[PDB]
């Protein structure tokens, strides 16, 4: 029954057209990318522009030409030092289960064991996508990679820490928004605090709030923002003293969203899924409250790198594969008959290219500010 | 077929993620807790009920 | 006219121009409003002053990096300039003294980049280098010529506070 390797491999190219069919932000913003090299150089370095533009020399007659001063170019002399961090697993099932199951469906022991090996397929490919995103979403809301050992998805307690130095990937905030002072108010407004961003990167050009990101429930907090109310009473019209005795709430609600992207202008990009954990808790890969914010433009940024496989080389030389690889396993010989499957590769997202006259590289930024949420 | 399988079972989503291992290098691998097939073995107990009807005329 | 940088604000601030939004959109400050936000102000100047002066304003900042590491722009913060003979090309830029060999026969020459290199070798320093420059003006479109004065472009200074 459990065969056809070659089948295996067809049946995994559709789940992995049928994975990458569907496509989210956080998977947008990181193509994918493979190497045969293991060097995992944790940022390339990308910044010539008009930004970055200065201007020609003046000369008299009569002299040689005064050179160019190419200080970007030797300060980007350096070397990149950080270290692949794989990521594999193996699906296993036991001989008196698959008799077992076997039995169960008794009409078709190929087809049967094929939906249900498809199946899993599919489903350790989830778990390989959703590592791919945890990875990329645990940098771009921390500015670096930190592994714990008490991760669900680190059983084995394997601890690692690589940073990638961004500068601040965190926002000043007084207090959070919706703190609540006189009677009832808001503590400050978000339209304006955003204002104030666009005002600091007056001069600054890689300050300047493009577009925002945040995937969970937010907009209640907007909603009882005083401020935000007051700007949907001024928009529809509403005085509370005059027109209105009080707005309900879910107007704010409804329109919190569109008044906060059409005052300040940036975009609202909301993408949550959710990761299961072993927990059994369901998070989104954005936690509630806190967003993280685009400030320089808005496109691409990064690299998902594909690390290098170690494989069987060939008879002789040496050479590898370079992408998901695949291949099957039986251990039903043996004195406990198993049989599983391996597929899960080593791999690291890259950032984008740095900023290469200093040093410092900062296009996305967070906040949190939510002290309740639930 | 007439044995009335009470439920159909389909799962597979982002609710259901799950990652990859932190494996070290050259080790063996920390296979997949397989909990859901383990889990999702069970039997049904129900019967069809067929409506059947037949007009006459006098 | 022609402004780059953020001087909307500027706009908003103007309390003219915040009764052209109050009036124009339809809130009276004693009645239909106790006051309105500054941020619909900032949505609304540039629209409000293109409507009602009627005069194009094409609003563009560029990246401007001098020497020492700061951002500008080219227009500096606030002010502005302004045409107003027409809309249509003042000036031409001209690139002049094509520079090569005088020549061994006449002067004939071309017009255009003309770029070459320069490599050193086997020098004391052995270096490689490159050189492209252009001998250049731009010049202004002159007046008919009646008078003397030629005004097709003026500004003025308001920014009295740059932030």
């Amino acid at each position: 029954k459990f065969p056809t390797t070659k089948e295996i491999q067809e049946a995994v190219a559709a789940i992995a057209d049928k994975f990458n069919q569907e496509n989210d932000l956080v998977d947008r913003f990181f193509p994918e990318d493979s190497t045969f090299a293991s060097e995992l150089e944790l940022y390339l370095l990308r910044t010539q522009d008009a930004e970055q533009t200065g201007m020609t020399f003046v000369h008299q007659v009569g002299s040689t030409s005064l050179p160019v001063e190419a200080r970007v170019a030797k300060v980007d002399l350096a070397k990149a030092t950080w270290s692949p961090l794989a990521f594999k697993e193996s699906r296993v099932w036991d001989e008196k289960e698959i008799l077992y199951l076997g039995r169960l469906a008794d009409e078709v022991q190929a087809g049967v064991i094929n939906e249900q090996i498809a199946e899993s397929l599919t489903w350790l490919m989830a778990r390989m996508r959703n590592r791919r995103r945890w990875l990329t979403w645990q940098v771009m809301r921390t500015g670096r990679i930190t592994i714990q050992p008490n991760d669900p998805y680190n059983p084995n307690g394997l601890k690692y820490v690589i940073d990638y130095g961004v500068t601040d990937i965190e926002l000043p905030l007084p207090q959070k928004f919706d703190a609540k002072d006189g009677n009832g108010n808001s503590a400050v407004d978000p339209i304006q605090y955003f204002r104030d961003l666009i005002k600091a990167a007056t001069y600054f050009p890689d300050r300047r709030p493009v577009a925002i990101i945040v995937g969970p429930g937010f907009d209640e907090v907007l909603a009882d923002n005083t401020f935000v109310q007051k700007y949907v009473e001024y928009e529809k019209g509403w005085v509370v003293g005059q027109n209105t005795v009080q707005p309900p709430r879910e107007v704010y609600r409804q329109a919190a969203l569109d008044i906060f992207k059409r005052y300040t202008g940036l975009e609202v990009m909301v993408y949550d899924k959710t990761y299961r954990d072993q927990d059994g808790s369901v998070k989104y890969w954005i936690p509630v409250g806190e967003l993280i914010v685009l400030n320089q433009s808005t496109g691409p940024v990064g690299r998902f790198v594909y690390t290098a496989h170690v494989a069987g080389q060939r008879n002789g030389k040496v050479v590898y594969a370079t992408g998901p690889y695949l291949t099957v396993k039986d251990h039903l010989q043996d004195d406990p008959p198993y049989y599983a499957i391996i597929a899960g590769f080593h791999g690291l997202p890259q950032l984008s290219g740095y900023n290469t006259e200093d040093f410092s590289f900062h296009r996305f930024k967070w906040l949190k500010y939510a002290n309740n949420v639930q």
